């Protein structure tokens, strides 16, 4: 099958590495690998990380020069700064090479053509899934963890020799898996799980709240504590992670389990037709078009959104009560 | 306001206090009773958890007979033989009673009618928002938790009295607090919690994963990697339950937030007007009509939708899965 | 292909065998099987059957005792009662076992959870398409039949092996086949049948009657003629099974061929509608809830529905009219 | 009442002032204070306005220079550069301070967003509404005039205070009143205004021309001379704004004010839909979006417009007739 257990790592040995960013990510993969006996470096803007990295040991240098140096480079900064970055202090240096390697994390710039690298180059992507703690508070255990790996320009017939070299080079395997995949597939994903469902649970959470309340004269308190208050809503997460969606629900009751089946069969082509909508709205652009734009306008929408949220009902209850029972 | 953080525990001293089950809650609940200086028995059918509690020195006896001796009651059993549990060996007892008073976790049976005690009794509710095993995970942390707390009938004028006496004789407070509602409040939300956010929630992932296959040719394993297979759910559940549902987002990024936003803001409508539907067939009694007529027919339904999640191929492929990463 | 043509039947010898009625299959299926060279016995409730069956030679017992003899047992009973017989009488018997098959002859009861025996037993069955005259009609040719097989449950590794014993050990093959199947695709198979096309047909003929009389002034005598008192549509099934659906046709006129292909091809969208609905309301268990819900209230509507339909115009026209031609 | 009539004018004492602009408000408030006996100055760039305020005695410096030397500063300068200006000629100078204060006349860059200072200023808004003339116009009869007030930041405890103190320093009280309200309410209002009801009357005289011109063979003259080519308009207004807008209305024919009424409650359900859509759409922050897009692309739509209305027919003919009758 696509899945990828185990590789090589001697495509590495003998290269020099760069680095951009000591983040979460950037941070915990350069100590890895150098944990994994390679000789890699940092580049980062002269700030706390800077420090951090160089009290840590890994030598610095200009994002510019750690490129000059490198053969490799790994591209470990956010989505909205990476264009112009890239556009001032990488592209040059670039143009000035043969044979390099370019890595990302995200495929969202290039998924849709906010940057398009030169056919000098071999451009990847590796991308986990964990939010970057729990990749540490694993390794030390020995393990491993998923990923997903994806190409887009081939200049070498050594592409997926680099991928599976770095997916080894970062302890996710052995221990865990890869997948194979490409950059659109990765963006696709990471995009549809924030605009379809994780929206669709807070409305309906919000909406629980404001009808329980205004129509059957309920208590603030009362709602939150059954709705989100408690840890309900970890536990069963947790049972999924570990059991399965569905066998997690025999720990209920017969009665939970009924309701909830009924309700699922019955609410099914609703969300699906939504999920189309909004699959459909980003394979084409329009939403990073959106995105880019309010941007470029100053965060307008996003602002206003903020407060609304924040004055809402619900919240001012739940300022209340987290202050009642003394958590912050 | 409404709230409650201590009380007294003067009316519970001098009397008997009857257990009737010791499953989860009624083992755990008077576990703390009996640490908390109280005379208190178990009323049981003969089985695993007849041993259990004579094994932790609850001396037992037959459940009519915990009465019989009894000047209050604990019903903790399920809520789908409890009818007829009552019918049979508690209401002859009862008629043959002055002053007395029964205590319930959960208010369908009574809510709707299925049980109406006579009106020599005091009858009340104190419920938890926690599985069970949590609230041990906290009472060794000499912590307290969280409750509601209701009152149907009075003839002391000492119902609440006797509910705060409860409150405190199970650890709750102080350490927590102790909400003040109905049967019918508590009912509702226990309901609304299982027919309106989690269905549609496990609806919209499985939407997801179908359109992403059947219309994008992805591959189940990084489609189910991205939705559940991982404990970014988890996390996010227990970073709200700290800091808030909204502060949370704080830890992620601005596109994720903005199409979050955006999205939730745009399709809280429909959800609303589900959550009204659902609300009212409630409210009315239709639901546990349905459900008490199920069980009369012999859960077809119940065994055919069991059989229908199974058999999907989210499930089939997360099997596989699980299975190849060791998890059981 | 999955059919099947003959098999062995060595895995029936050195075993007793128990049949459960005596009605129509059990009668049929006993006498071919006695006459196939085994040791078949009896159960049933003591009556008219019971006394023929004594008549015939068939050694009978009590139902529970038949078990208690028999290594494998044939359930051949209506499916309205099947459940409380076997939850007294046999489910206990059974459980007093080790190693015992169980056949049926429709999926009713099973597919939809009604009867969930141990997994201690190997649960098969064995569906003839024939009222039961049909089949001895065809025994005394020495010809065969086909049937459906199915099984639920192996214990064994012999389940199959067993299922074409039986099939053979009632002259079904060598002579017809035998195909593989569930209980599942039996039972809607045999509902949608009953469902779709045949409720369709009587609506459509009684429409006809009543309109052609009382918007055309035409009399009820001819309507019933050209419609259904005629051996018209008896011809029409027989060419069908004979020669094939629409080969018939040709000994038709060219009128009616034109006529019938055009609407027909017109008329199929509204037609699959109606049968998604129905198969949809089957799969998921609501018809199986609805039949008990209905057995339990008194079987009402049956009633009034059988009053309805006997007490309409075509049926009043129709006793005059089977009365004037000496029929019955 | 939230209303207010006269305060103190103490906390200005002492201080100097800083006033951006010389235009319309900035000429006349600065005028007023001066009067007020205040020292305050003048920031503007170098041009006829400049010449204008140096003319009338007011020192002028640069604009950072006004800023360096004042602890409170008045930026009467237009909604669309405002940005600009602020990011680079204020803000530095800004961060270079301890304790300042910042007026608007308007909320629509703050309200929304596009300025955000730091949080070691006191944000204030004082919003008049009248064109500015006719506060001199009222100021040389010695009375005042009504402003809205709004506070943002506060980090002195004294923001009210320091509002209020302006109020009286540009004599709008005592003499008229002041409401006090946030930037977001003065935004709404001063957005839907020209949003709804304006628009709105535009349209419907132009329709009205063009209908009776098109379908009844009238004369454009006679039109134009109806509607608005009189001052039937000017004089409602007034009368309005002096006696009461329905009040009003017994200065005409009964037939007028039956008809009007009707009508009224008529149409009132349509023009509630529109004014809720337009106020949503302000209230999130798509108006803003859109203006800002359109400034970057360059006023296309704008022009097209203008283009579009001045080839009117209505235009044409206006043109025709204001010549006729000597107007410019
Ligand atoms: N933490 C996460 O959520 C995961 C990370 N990714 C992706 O990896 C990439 C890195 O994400 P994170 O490291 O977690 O974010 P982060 O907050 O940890 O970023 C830290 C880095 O940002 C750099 N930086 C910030 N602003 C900059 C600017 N204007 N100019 C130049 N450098 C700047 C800094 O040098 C710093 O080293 C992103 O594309 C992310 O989507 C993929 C899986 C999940
Ligand atoms: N565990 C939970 O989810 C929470 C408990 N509750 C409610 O408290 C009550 C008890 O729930 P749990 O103890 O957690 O369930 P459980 O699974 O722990 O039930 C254990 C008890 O069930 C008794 N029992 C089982 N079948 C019986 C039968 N046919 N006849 C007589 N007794 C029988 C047994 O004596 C045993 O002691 C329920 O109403 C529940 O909804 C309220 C908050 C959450
Ligand atoms: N005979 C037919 O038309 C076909 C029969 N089948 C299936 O074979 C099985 C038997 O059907 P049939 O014999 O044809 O119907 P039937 O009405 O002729 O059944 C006769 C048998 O039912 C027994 N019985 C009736 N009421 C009973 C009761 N209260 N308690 C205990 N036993 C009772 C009688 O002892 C008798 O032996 C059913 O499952 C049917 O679905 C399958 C295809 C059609
Ligand atoms: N006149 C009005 O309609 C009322 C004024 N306001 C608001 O007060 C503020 C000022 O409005 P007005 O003075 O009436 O407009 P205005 O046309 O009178 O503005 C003249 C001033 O604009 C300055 N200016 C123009 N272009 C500039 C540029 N590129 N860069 C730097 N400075 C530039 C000039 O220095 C000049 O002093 C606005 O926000 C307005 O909406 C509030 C109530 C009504
Ligand atoms: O990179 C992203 O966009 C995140 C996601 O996995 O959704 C971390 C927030
Ligand atoms: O008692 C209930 O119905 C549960 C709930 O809180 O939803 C435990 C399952
Ligand atoms: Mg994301
Ligand atoms: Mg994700
Ligand atoms: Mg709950
Ligand atoms: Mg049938
Ligand atoms: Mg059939
Ligand atoms: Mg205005």
């Amino acid at each position: 099958d696509k899945t990828v257990l185990d590789a090589n790592l001697d495509p590495l040995k003998g290269k020099t590495i760069g680095v951009i960013g000591y983040g979460n990510q950037g941070r915990v993969q350069a100590t890895i690998m150098r944990e994994n006996g390679l000789n890699v470096i940092v580049g980062n803007v002269k700030d706390k990380y800077y420090e951090l990295a160089k009290k840590e040991g890994f030598e610095v240098y200009e994002i510019d020069e750690a490129v000059r140096r490198s053969d490799v480079a790994l591209l470990l900064i956010p989505d909205e700064v990476m264009k112009e970055v890239y556009e001032k202090k990488i592209a040059p240096v670039l143009q000035g090479k043969k044979e390099f390697v370019l890595d990302f994390a995200s495929g969202y710039n290039v998924a849709f053509g906010l940057i398009r690298p030169p056919k000098s180059v071999d451009t990847i992507m590796v991308a986990p899934r964990m939010v970057g703690e729990g990749i540490m508070d694993l390794h030390k255990q020995g393990k491993g963890y998923p990923v997903l790996l994806g190409v887009k320009q081939d200049a070498s017939g050594k592409a997926w020799d680099y991928a599976k070299a770095i997916a080894k080079g970062i302890g996710a395997i052995p221990g865990g898996i890869a997948v194979i995949s490409s950059f659109e597939e990765e963006a696709l994903l990471d995009l549809m799980s924030e605009h379809t469902w994780v929206p669709i649970l807070f409305g309906a959470i919000k909406a629980c709240y404001d009808i329980a309340v205004k129509e059957y004269g309920v208590s603030p308190e009362a709602a939150l504590l059954e709705f989100y208050a408690s840890g309900e809503l970890a536990e069963i997460a947790r049972l999924i992670a570990e059991e399965g969606i569905f066998n997690q629900m025999v720990h209920h009751s017969t009665t939970s389990q009924y309701g909830t089946l009924t309700r699922m069969f019955k609410y099914y082509d609703v969300v699906r037709r939504i999920v189309e909508n909004e699959a459909k709205y980003i394979w084409d652009g329009s939403f990073a078009k959106e995105w880019s734009l309010e941007q470029q306008a100053g965060y307008p929408v996003f602002y206003r959104l903020w407060e609304l949220a924040t004055q809402s009902e619900m919240a001012k209850a739940e300022k209340e009560l987290y202050k009642l029972l003394g958590r912050k």
